[PDB]
């Protein structure tokens, strides 16, 4: 499998929903066991996923996460403990909407990191510690975090995090750091959060990549650029998406882009093989670029196995059908993943 094929280069890795991880499921038990050495809760480890508005805990999720990835000896990365989505509003504003201060916010992330890295110590191997914290106007994101903490959100984090397992391969994770601009506004920001002495060890670029965009161009200045932090490069979140794209349509569009439209999602039947092809092309384009970089690079992880469980079915438009990774509906290797492996036996 992809794994072993990838052994002196980097790890091979997934993001496992909370079905899969039940490990129910012997067909899937048996492909991850095959094809990947690393694994990534999908969303169980999510603030608000994880607790509710109260703030109280419910681990059976993540606890099963974390029996799959030990039962078969998987490396596992924890997602993600300090970031803007997927997290309750009742952790930063009072009912009547006003912010908590900075002190009740600190004392939050202390209690939510202390037990949430604590518990599972030694067992994970890496924390992706805060997620998205640039904006895509290349300015700090105007999150609620940051709001109300300003940069010392980020610091602080890291610094818990360090503390509650001096072990765990800490790490920043961002979209869309593979382009120009926010690439530059990302290593400012870390150059400087590493001045102050945070720790930290890896930087996770997410690699929601198009079929087309971005270029391998762009992906490369950015493996080159977080190296030179003295960080280890994770790609995270890997896929690639063949779906008409509606991110920069005409600002009449604005609005309605993310509705539902037959056109934008013409491959209901299948996804005919002349796309397969370009999609494999694709594929086998990045990877070349990742082998090119091995020294760098620590992991490569999908976002999720097969196409049937991906976010991009219904992200950014619900129920379209869509095909970005490396299996398809029925679990079998898809062309792509065939040209990867190639690109590994023929050396
Ligand atoms: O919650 C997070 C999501 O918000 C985040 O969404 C990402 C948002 O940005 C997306 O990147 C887009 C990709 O499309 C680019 O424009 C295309 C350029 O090529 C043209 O051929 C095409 O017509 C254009 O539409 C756009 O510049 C760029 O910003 C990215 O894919 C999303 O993943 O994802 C992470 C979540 O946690
Ligand atoms: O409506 C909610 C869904 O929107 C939610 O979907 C999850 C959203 O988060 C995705 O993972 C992010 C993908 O992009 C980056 O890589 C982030 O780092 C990831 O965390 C999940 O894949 C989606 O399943 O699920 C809950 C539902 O209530
Ligand atoms: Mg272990």
């Amino acid at each position: 499998g992809l794994k072993s094929a990838y052994k002196d280069n980097f790890l091979i890795g997934a993001a496992l929903n909370a079905t899969i991880a039940s490990g129910a499921d012997e067909r899937l038990n048996t492909l991850i066991a095959k094809e990947f050495n690393s694994i990534t809760p999908e969303n169980c480890m999510k603030w608000g996923v994880l607790r509710d508005a109260q703030g109280q805990w419910n681990w059976k999720d993540a606890d099963a996460f974390v029996a799959f990835g030990t039962k078969h000896n998987l490396h596992m990365v924890g997602h993600t403990l300090v970031w803007h989505s997927q997290i309750h509003d009742e952790v930063f504003k009072n009912a009547d909407g006003s912010y908590i201060s900075k002190a009740a916010l600190q004392k939050k992330m202390e209690e939510h990191i202390t037990t949430l890295a604590g518990r599972y110590k030694g067992k994970l191997a890496a924390w992706d510690v805060v997620n998205e914290a640039v904006g895509d106007d290349l300015k700090m994101r105007d999150s609620h975090w940051y709001k109300i903490m300003g940069d010392d959100f980020i610091y602080n984090a890291f610094t818990l995090a360090n503390e509650v397992d001096p072990k765990a391969h800490l790490m920043y994770n961002d979209y869309n750091i593979e382009r120009t601009g926010k690439r530059e506004a990302t290593v400012e920001m870390i150059e400087r959060l590493q001045k102050r002495g945070m720790p930290i060890h890896g930087l996770g670029i997410q690699g929601h990549l198009g079929i087309d965009t971005p270029p391998i161009a762009e992906i490369e200045k950015s493996i080159i650029a977080f190296a030179k932090l003295g960080l280890r490069v994770h790609f995270t979140s890997l896929d690639v998406d063949v779906l008409p794209s509606v991110w920069e349509l005409p600002v009449a569009e604005v609005s309605t882009r993310f509705e539902y439209k037959p056109e934008r999602d013409p491959y209901t039947k299948g996804l005919p093989q002349e796309m397969q092809d370009k999609l494999a092309k694709r594929y086998e384009d990045l990877f070349k670029l990742f082998i090119k970089h091995s020294d760098k690079i620590d992991r490569a992880t999908f976002w999720g196995v097969s196409d049937d469980a991906s976010w991009l079915n219904g992200f950014p438009i619900p129920g379209r059908t869509n095909y970005p990774l490396l299996f398809d509906r029925k679990l079998q290797p898809k062309d792509a993943y065939f040209r990867l492996l190639d690109l590994k036996r023929l050396e």
